[PDB]
């Protein structure tokens, strides 16, 4: 795709994504891969360095992806000093929902027509996948202020939640209309 | 394709799309994908930032695409402060028609020889697709000042509407000859 | 993937990876190949030249790769004067775990949700692979302050270790939460 | 792969390989092909031109490749005035080992965990390959201060030598730990 | 392949091939194709224009290629005023050997370990290929100061000549060791 | 695969499947396709013709398949006079479970380690698939002596039932150990 | 697929399809192609020859196919003396529905869970397809005792009819449960 | 492959596999698939019918395969009246080892150089695979007169057992040299 | 390939391979696979059954193959009562040489221009392949009346032996000219 | 290809190749492969068995093939008692020429417009191919009553001989016009 | 393609080609390949054997093919005692025209709308193809009672001759209308 160039007044020419990175917006679009995860991490590290006291807005539009790739993003967000806010656009599923729910508590947002899926399909052998299964359900339960039993019950099913359902579940704090 | 470069007098060299983005024109061409949807969103966010009080012209030439990708565009247009006007060029179908009808009421336009299709083929399981089916028919009914029953009847069929038929249906407000 | 551009204040425009290389961060992402290994080496040599007394931070997110490619990285890290610190993000497996464990003793780190695998699948004939097998187990035993017998026992199995298990094993020195 | 950009203080921006070429380091990575061989030659000719009295460091990480391509490198190294030092990183095999052994006598180096293979698989008809077979064994014998009989015996087998074995064989002069 | 950038002192940044073109070196690497032949021609025309009295060094490393493509190079070399010297690196075969032998008489060189093949496989119908066969054998005989009968005999066989054999044959004038 | 030949004493040579068809056993193995469904139908029609008063044993080992293909089998079983008994071997899922449950009431069997899935993924437009969805849930409810509400609830989930669970659900009448 | 062999008592061994052809059953399964249409025709001609006064049962399970191929079947059925009865199993769509409706009036049957689609997608230029469109709608109107206007209205939509709806439409005469 | 034909004296010509089926030998060769499993089942059912009091010899040479396919074989062997003896030739792994261990107790054999692997890789979601995991470990523990804990420990690792180790484990009863 | 049919006088028509199986000749041609190994086993079992006191001639023309597949042949030959003679035609390598050497001692033959290779490339993890490596070297040493040390030395190299060299090595007993 | 069936009067139906095998004609057509070589061997063994005192006519039309495959044919022809005559049809090259020349001395024939090539391209390593090269040149020299030096000279070139040239060379004894 | 079966009254069932072979008609259809040429030869040899005094009718419908394959047919036709008549159906080109013209003089026929092309495209090196070129032109000149100069002129062009032109040229003797 052709990525548009915009001009910042200060003049500096940036592609549209770099222009938004300047505003501390990091995008995760499409499946989480080692490469896309590392770009998210590189951007998060960069933004902390430029100003440790300013929020980072992590926009998620993603069907899922690699667990380890997603976990590198997760730990980076928890590790770096500035709060990382999250926003769900279109969808957040599997690791995408995980990363959404993992944003700074009180700053996790969704747009009204988004769909959030907490199902973790986990696809290594047979007991290595379970260590992951349990680890993710525990972290989700923590993020959601829910019992481990509730996440064990719900991350089992590929059902989507509306932004309101996700808010009540505890994955997001607010729904943004304007 | 080779994308031409034009010179803005102020001089600044831009590709033709970036030059038109400078005039607040955002293009959606071809199928709506996560990547193309995110480029539309990135452009819409950018334009709001540069001047929240100036209209954005969203030009649509698209056969359809992913629902969630289209919904990220939809919510962005509804979310950002400046009115987002829409124009149908060639065609708008499925999600393209949705996004066309979703433009700011009173500023939804079509060119005379365009063809607009409101059919929503929806192609997840079997009851997750219906949540979408109903959600889109309700939003279309809202956009069109039509009963839900009318959209349930018409989004069922892959028939195309002329710009005049779309105007009477309520998808567009005006047809532009000059 | 589109790699974002950021601006260094001094102005200089860099892609995000080059911007982090400026901060002495070298990334190894994905499988270790001759090309990716040589890029790591080129970066390590460069950084030593710019300032031999400053630490290099080598970030690893890798499932494994070629042994000889990994060994060129290993010898470069041991060869160049400045300490090379390591960090595991997401995962380090096979040669990735080797390179992680190979970082400067006292400066080998992991993030809390990473997974470290010391299994060396070794995939030449039949006795050329064993020279490698033994060489890697001896180096691992050295890195870990473990008996050769312990590495012979554990590099045999494709089990993953948590950051805490890796710390107790002796692959890493510290786990970083913040 | 994305090749990082670094800044030379003098400022000049270079990719990492060009930055190291400035320091007279030429890399041969991966199989020797007509294109990669010609890049090595072009770099060697360039470096001689800039300063005929300064050593060139030729870093080799290569499984082998075309004989004629390798011979163009070989003759260029012997032809150009400045000594061309060599270093084995990871591995040097077949033509790679040939080029390693072919470096300036007294300046042929290897890293400790590298593996050097002098086997020449030679893969033209049946007697054209032998002219090559004999020519390479004679040149190897010359480089190594070994009898033709010894190279005829050893270039026959696909066994790898450790850096110490290669040093005793006569392929390299020194092993570099620091 | 990544082509290195070097800096000319005058500063001007050039890729390594352009930097050598500045020194009047033209490279023909790999098979002769319409595109690669035209690049050689474009470079030869350019160099004549910049300075008609300075020699051009045409470096050949090529297994062969299209006859008509090779003939465009041949006529350009004969046509342009400055002497075009030739050098064989690695190999020159079929059209490559033709172009090597076609260099300015007294300035045709080879490196010591190169291999030169004058066999012309000629692969149109059946009598169109013979017009070419005869034309090339006559031109070779001219270049070599040999009888047509000798070229008819030797261009028949796919045997390689050493630089010394090529010198005695009459394809090259000198062999360059230093 | 090679299909074995066996001899019937009466002698007549049959492939193993034809030999079992002679004993009134019809196999459905693998996905239900138009071709495999028609073979089942052809066999069922044949067997009724040979003896309308003898039971037909329909052995099912199938992950699912086309609905219309499965329905041709279903109607044939209901249509032909002799009772069609069913047996689940390995698995019966989607249409396979449907056909299993559809066997003559009182003669629906499963083997102890089989797994039965009543989930109907239904993969036409959007309201044509629902006519099918409802039709299949109603027929399942009939077969199982369950409310439509129970099948609407359970055919929604891709969970497998053990033979005992299927027996309690009402899909099978008996479990056969010997 | 393996086609079973059955034995006719008279003994004669037949594959299951040939055994049913002996009972005057002709199957059309899957898309109508020139080859499958010609097999249907060959069977119909054969059966008329063996006994011109006995009905032929043409079983249809088909999504559609070539118009000309379907028309050869249609004319053969109308041409040959014995009545050709039809039965819909699973489905009959496009040309399949045409051929179903085309059976002898009073002997057109469907099984209860079949789905019949009269939509004729017609996929030549632009006016050659219309000659077909009109011809098929006229023949359907004839078969159904419906106005041309009704078929013009309904063959326009890809909706499926239940056996009862098809009976009321006039495509079939009876629905067979037993 | 061409399958040889042999003549039975009684004369009857059989392919070699059918000739051995006559001697009650059933072969499972290669991966267990729905088709190969059903052929094994068809053969087992046939053999029981011909003589319920004669042993069946099931020869296994298989790396593994589908669980449900393997379970249909397992239940058939347990279900049919005559003892089913088993023999491991070459190897039995995963489901192959399961089926080997599942033979009639006291009649489970292996050849001396065979290799038996009880590892069950299980490759559905995440808790459907565990129902299988537990079910197979329980059945293995039963077959082997071992604790569930021992199978949970050993079916975890992809290690091979010699025939003697398998005998001591309890997978086989005897090793056959002659 | 078309396999010729020949007539046995007794008349019985056989393909040429079946005709030779009647003479107790079993062929192993090409790579040893599970399927080809099982055909060899099936033939060996058959021949023992027809006459346990008559020799079987196993003709080998094979580059190698699967170890486990080869071992099933090996154990069958050792297991069945009649001596199994072997003959090398063209070549026997890897497992082919193993099976050749494994024939009945005193009846292992080769044709004069055959080439026998005892190299065992063994291509599982890293210590599972060694169990095989050692097992095969021990069996070879047994077959050859050689020390384990000699086979460890020679099965290491991909050199071919002439029939005379194989005879002296101890792989074969006799060379057959007539 | 469809292979015709002919009737032998004695009646017995044979395919045309089997009918000619009955007349002791063995065909080698196309490249020599392990499979085609083994069919030739199987036929030669068969024919010797039926009548050891009758000549076998081996018809060759072949561009070449595997050496070991060809050698199995060669040794079989030399091994079996009846003279094996040879005939070249169309061509005999490489191994085909070898096998032609290898026929019984005094009974080696060619048709007048055939082309015979003794070039042995030999396409293993580098000294394993030479053992073959020398072995084949020695056998050819034997067959032709020529010096080893003459075959070393001529098997070097891919030139074709007419039947008369082959006769004078010593590859064939006679040329057959009628 | 399905090849029809016909019944010979004597009854004997033959495929249609075998039935015509019985009438001494040999067909060459499509390109001449080693396999199709050998089938023609096998048929010609067979027919001579059955009755050396009866004509063979060789029907040609072929665009061309391999020269050596065609020459094996040519020599067989000239070699075998009975006259081989030829007939051109549809076309005869290149080797097909050669074989047509090569039929027994006075018995070479063509059908009226056939097209005969004597162009010999000859598609080896460059002088091996000419030996063929000359040989074929000489044989054509012989067949046609034309000068070598005339065939050298006309076999040069890819023009087609009508049956009348071919008759006047001398390729055929008669044109058959009835």
């Amino acid at each position: 795709y052709l990525v548009p160039t915009v001009i910042e007044q200060s003049e500096r020419a940036f592609d549209i994504y770099s222009r938004l990175l300047k505003e501390r917006i990091v995008f995760l679009v499409g499946p989480v891969t080692d490469e896309s995860a590392n770009l998210v991490v590189a951007q998060l590290l960069f933004l902390e360095s430029e100003n440790p006291d300013k929020d980072i807005f992590f926009y998620i539009n993603s069907p899922g992806g690699s667990v380890t790739a997603g976990m590198s993003i997760y730990d980076t967000m928890n590790f770096i000093k500035p709060d990382v806010s999250t926003l769900c656009l279109g969808q957040a599923a599997s690791m995408g929902a995980f990363l959404l729910s993992a944003g700074e508590k009180g700053k996790r947002f969704a747009l009204p027509n988004s769909r959030i899926m907490i199902h973790q399909p986990l696809i290594i052998h047979a007991r290595e996948l379970l260590k992951i299964k349990e680890k993710l359900n525990r972290l989700m339960a923590k993020h959601c202020d829910r019992d481990l039993a509730d996440l064990e019950r719900d991350t089992d099913r590929d059902n989507f939640m509306s932004a309101e359902e996700a808010k009540e579940y505890g994955l997001i704090d607010q729904i943004l209309e304007n």
